[PDB]
DNA sequence: AAAAAAAAAAAAAAAAAAAAAAATTTTTTTTTTTTTTTTTTTTTTTT
């Protein structure tokens, strides 16, 4: 938790040195990703995105700039029919992270996600009560069935995912709560399956603004691969007839949050500028998910997260390259083409 | 056929009128009992 991380005397010197060694290993990113969700098979890119979400970005103070808070959290959307493990991933994140809230389909409303007023049935006084997003203030909100979610409740997430605040202006009291939550959304394709006769944007069926608010989108498409099918079948049967330890995973993440505060190096800055220009060029097509300065900030956040994963404390070219590669492989820019579909 | 907007339903909280509920010993009178007294009457003593 936040309090445990804030407390200084949390790790022994031996444990700190062990964590530093693990960060000094070459494939720590792959190791942590494989550690995540051991019961779900071969979602390497998705688990890397989840790991970067857990590590978060670099919290920055922009009060002097007069610019407004900057979201350091990583928002991830998963897209795929109800045959993939998107819901399982959301459940795993919910059961893993502290301050994890869960929502699904139409089982939520705007007031029930932000705040409301109830007569305290022990003092007979009208007290204000928080919603799921506020309850997961410094944690993660996992929103399954994000497609079957009416606009009235879906529109609240704009403020949460953009400003990390929540300005409730009702009769009694008007106040700006803080919901610095990380969104892990899961949405189904139109007609509950990814038909290969439609382009990605229409298959997703989400507003451009809502999709831009996400810094990662993973299209969990289904490749008709006999090898993949056989490996998954063996995985599941072995699961029925049944590593990197969770303890050291916790210690690594807590240490990274406590100490590592990655900053931008010159090479990383130039790489990010070039990457954003190239991303705009590639995404200026018709059916592709376009790119914006929001995507530039998404790359910045992912680079900071990778720096945290490496305990670098300095964002650099390798981090930027990993951010770009992840942001492309997720959303499968390669498999697409100017003639989107 | 689905999404967005409108309207309705259900439910909870607050206010006003009207019926209900709670609190509430002291003071004066007066009757009976006892005692006191004035007169009548009866008894005893004396011549």
């Amino acid at each position: 938790g936040l309090d445990e991380e804030a407390e200084q005397k949390l790790f022994s010197e031996k444990r700190v040195e062990l964590l530093k060694e693990l960060s000094r290993k070459p494939d720590i990113y792959e190791r942590l990703a494989s550690a995540l969700a051991p019961s779900i098979y071969e979602h390497e890119d998705i688990k890397k995105g989840i790991l970067l979400q857990l590590f978060g970005g670099t919290r920055k103070d922009f009060s002097h700039t007069g610019r407004g808070k900057f979201r350091a959290e990583i928002n991830i959307l998963l897209c795929g029919d109800p045959g993939t493990s998107k819901s399982q991933l959301l459940q795993y994140v919910y059961n893993l992270v502290p301050r994890g809230q869960y929502t699904s389909g139409k089982g939520s409303s705007a007031v029930g996600l932000t705040a409301y007023v109830m007569k305290d049935p022990e003092t007979r006084q009208l007290v204000l009560q928080t919603g799921a997003l506020v309850l997961s203030d410094n944690g993660i909100c996992c929103i399954d069935e994000f497609d079957k979610m009416n606009e009235s409740t879906r529109s609240v997430l704009h403020e949460v995912m953009e400003q990390q605040t929540l300005s409730i202006a009702k009769a009694g009291i008007i106040c700006q709560l803080n919901a610095r939550t990380s969104v892990l959304a899961a949405a189904n394709p139109i007609e509950s399956q990814w038909n290969p006769k439609k382009t990605t944007i229409e298959n997703i069926q989400l507003p451009h603004t809502l999709l831009s608010r996400f810094d990662l989108i993973f299209l969990m498409l289904d490749p008709q691969d006999e090898a993949y099918d056989r490996r998954l079948a063996h995985h599941l049967v072995a699961l029925y007839y049944q590593l990197l330890d969770m303890a050291v995973l916790k210690d690594y993440i807590a240490y990274a949050h406590s100490t590592i505060m990655p900053r931008l190096s010159e090479e990383a800055s130039q790489a990010l500028i070039e990457a954003y220009v190239d991303m705009r060029k590639i995404g200026s097509s018709r059916g592709m998910v376009s790119a914006y300065p929001r995507q530039l900030e998404s790359l910045i956040r992912l680079a900071e997260a990778h720096a945290k994963v490496r305990l670098s404390n300095k964002v650099e070219a390798i981090d930027v390259e990993e951010a770009k590669r992840l942001h492309r492989e997720a959303l499968k820019q390669s498999a697409t083409d100017p003639r989107t579909g």
